[PDB]
């Protein structure tokens, strides 16, 4: 439709990431625009599949959710153009040494924004089932955008994040907006932590075990009740009884 564009229209300069799925390239829109491409590795699927996330994003489009521009799906290398997202994804910005100079103030900030976007997913109807860290995205204006819809549905090359995934889901296969809920509360605990992993320690396995016992992390270091108590509020055993994204955007913006 109004998606495709001519390869010639787009400049890779320098890659951002390899897969064993494609790269990620940041490039130029007929030189004028700052784009990423994200490039599929023939064979790997599903140059159908490879398009299904780019086909969601068609649909999925808020301010704090990674905007797609256009794809090129005529040649053999096939592309997905975004807007470009400077300081890369939110795990590894944590990690670098200017994110582990962020206080506690922009950290919530982050926090909020990627509730905000859920919010927008909640409201569209759409669940994500991979919400994570390493799936938000931060630009130079240190504003976080959700990316990689390649899990999202609106009720296969694919793994879900087993330590991100809440226990309804990962024993009865039920993933709803509501698991996603738990996902981000687990996204609290990588941005309290600046990157660390879930459950240091433990394996997918153990996890999970753990989790069928009532397992939950503890209240870690350098963490405040009061966002302990929202990371708690996401990880309620009843599906049922955990919050909105709404009200985790609200409670988030009122810290001050
Ligand atoms: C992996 C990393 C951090 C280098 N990365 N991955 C993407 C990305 C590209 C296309 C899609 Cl459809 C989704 C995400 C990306 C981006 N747009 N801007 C900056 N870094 C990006």
């Amino acid at each position: 439709p109004a998606w495709e564009i001519p390869r010639e229209s787009i400049k890779l300069v320098k890659k951002l990431g390899a897969g064993q799925f494609g790269e990620v390239w940041m490039g130029y829109y007929n030189n004028s625009t700052k784009v990423a491409v994200k490039t599929l590795k023939p064979g790997t699927m599903s140059v159908q599949a490879f398009l299904e996330e780019a086909n969601l994003m068609k649909t999925l489009q808020h301010d704090k959710l990674v905007r797609l521009y256009a794809v090129v799906t005529k040649e053999e290398p096939i592309y997905i153009i975004t807007e470009f997202m400077a300081k890369g994804s939110l795990l590894d910005f944590l990690k670098s040494d200017e994110g582990g100079k962020v206080l506690l103030p922009k950290l919530i900030d982050f926090s909020a924004q990627i509730a905000e976007g859920m919010a927008y997913i909640e409201r569209k109807n759409y669940i994500h089932r991979d919400l994570r860290a390493a799936n938000v995205l931060v630009s130079e204006s240190l504003m976080c955008k959700i990316a990689d819809f390649g899990l999202a549905r609106v009720i296969e090359g694919a793994k879900f994040p087993i330590k991100w995934t809440a226990p309804e889901a990962i024993n009865f296969g039920c993933f709803t907006i509501k698991s996603n809920v738990w996902s981000f509360g687990i996204l609290l605990y990588e941005i309290v932590t600046y990157g660390k992993i879930p459950y240091p320690g433990r394996t997918n396995a153990d996890v999970m075990s753990a989790l069928s016992q009532g397992y939950r992390m503890p209240r870690m270091e350098n963490c405040p009740d009061e966002l302990y108590d929202i990371m708690k509020m996401c990880w309620k055993e009843k599906a049922e009884e955990r919050p909105t994204f709404d009200y985790l955007q609200s409670v988030l913006d009122d810290f001050y």
